[PDB]
């Protein structure tokens, strides 16, 4: 079989379909027409879309296909360097890093990260119980705020304090620009023209931020020998089950700075999507809400109580199916294969998994695929193999699931035991791309149910 390919431009091929605000939303556009899978070239480049289980489910199949080091995975790695998420399977600081960061995030740990996650929770109810009436909430603002603050806080014991400020700490100032500066550099056909030589010594100098400040508060742990419940005390004193090394500490300034760009940006996003879900489904909203008061008894939850919160998880798992905030992942074929019995791949053929199309595959959801209804995942027994990937796949799956997971349906338990929520403008949906996807412009009232904290 033959697969389709969207429109081309001549030397660009179809790189032009993407020089766009939303190209992920281009893509699904791109995708609903053309069916499973499709070509899509640029200069030098092919990948291959897949959008079917039927497709992906092969393509999950390790023993067959690996994770892809993608253009924008490769320009996130300026700044990321040989950390878990910008790593080959097969490099030793891959190996070696996931072997010892492994407990960090296990379900166990989450225990030990659980005070420092209610501390910055704790911040942004009292922020919205602290409104006026007159004012209203910008929900994916207040939500990077709360995963970012988390994340320094779990992952270096250091407070970016984003609640006490109206311009973020520079350090998250200058990560978001570096951000930016990778997916820019996806669109350019010319990256050395002297057209960005600005864009290169703004990007040097954010990068140079970034390593500042995290290799300093490396250096003083190591030089005080202080200890603390944080990711970095892990790795400082972590040796590798296998080498018996410590990660040395440049690659431990890498990890740091990859629990931040690939933790705060899809998390916040799944807070922002969900919360919009439940202002437009008002019966989804009350049942959530009851649990959330049913099961958060005490002034303040506490980890047990959080994982009791079964509906709120329900809730995040069907935002995550319709708005996955890291939408796509990209895998190379190990060896020559056919995939679906109709489409041959040579060794290192590039595939993208296109998320959002998946989570909207008929012959696996049914029907109503854009409906809202937490009810599909009440009996996660039934989500047949590889129909439900927002957080990747295998051995590369996303290593912050539990910490996600475990934040989101605490900080939404909270949100929801607290506050009545108004769609005050209602709302029109308007979903805004980085490297990852949330809405833009989100913004509601809350009435505070007087409960305290
Ligand atoms: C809802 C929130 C999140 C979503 C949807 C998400 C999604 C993903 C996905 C799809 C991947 C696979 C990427 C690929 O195949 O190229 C991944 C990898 C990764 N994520 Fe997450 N992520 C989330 C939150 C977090 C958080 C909070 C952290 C850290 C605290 C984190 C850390 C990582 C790391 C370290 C990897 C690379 C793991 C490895 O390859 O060994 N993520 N994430």
């Amino acid at each position: 079989k033959e697969m389709p390919q969207p429109k081309t431009f001549g030397e660009l091929k179809n790189l032009p379909l993407l020089n766009t605000d939303k190209p992920v939303q281009a893509l699904m556009k791109i995708a609903d027409e053309l069916g499973e899978i499709f070509k899509f070239e640029a200069p030098g480049r092919v990948t291959r879309y897949l959008s079917s289980q039927r497709l992906i489910k092969e393509a999950c199949d390790e023993s067959r296909f690996d994770k892809n080091l993608s253009q924008a995975l490769k320009f996130v790695r300026d700044f990321a360097g040989d950390g878990l998420f910008t790593s080959w399977t097969h490099e030793k600081n891959w190996k070696k890093a996931h072997n010892i960061l492994l407990p960090s995030f296990s379900q166990q740990a989450m225990k030990g990260y659980h005070a420092m996650m209610v501390d910055i929770a704790v911040q942004l109810v009292q922020k919205w119980e602290r409104l006026n009436a007159d004012e209203h909430i910008e929900v994916p603002e207040d939500m990077t705020r709360l995963t970012l603050d988390t994340i320094g806080l779990c992952g270096f014991n250091y407070r970016f304090n984003s609640f006490y400020r109206d311009q973020p700490h520079p350090f998250i100032t200058s990560m978001v620009r570096a951000l930016d500066e990778a997916m820019n550099k996806l669109q350019r056909a010319n990256p050395d023209d002297p057209a960005y030589d600005e864009n290169k010594r703004q990007f040097q100098e954010d990068i140079k931020v970034m390593n500042d400040l995290v290799d300093k508060i490396i250096a003083d742990r190591k030089a005080s020998g202080e200890q603390s419940d944080d990711l970095l005390t892990h790795m400082l004193n972590g040796k590798d089950p296998e080498t018996g090394e410590p990660l040395d500490d440049e690659n431990i300034r890498y990890q740091i700075i990859t629990f931040l760009i690939a933790g705060h940006e899809t998390t916040s996003g799944l807070l922002s999507f969900a919360l919009y879900f439940l202002v437009k489904n008002p019966h989804v909203l009350q049942k959530a809400a009851e649990e959330a008061a049913r099961v958060l008894v005490d002034p303040v939850p506490s980890y047990k109580q959080v994982k009791q919160l079964k509906y709120v998880g329900m809730v995040l798992n069907e935002a995550l199916r319709l708005w996955p905030t890291a939408p796509a992942f990209s895998l190379y074929a190990k060896e020559d294969t056919v995939l679906g019995g109709e489409y041959p791949l040579e060794k290192g053929d590039e595939l993208m998994v296109l998320i959002p199309q998946l989570h909207r595959d008929k012959t696996i959801w049914g029907d109503d695929v854009e409906e809202f209804r937490p009810e599909r995942f009440e009996n996660p027994s039934a989500i047949p193999q590889h129909a439900f990937k927002p957080f990747g796949n295998g051995q590369r799956a996303c290593e912050g699931q539990q910490f996600a997971l475990h934040e989101a349906t605490l900080v939404l338990g909270m949100m929801l035991k607290h506050f009545d929520f108004e769609d005050h403008t209602n709302y029109e949906l308007d979903i805004k791309e980085t490297l990852t996807l949330k809405p833009e412009g989100f913004v509601v009232k809350a009435k505070s149910k007087k409960i305290p904290l």
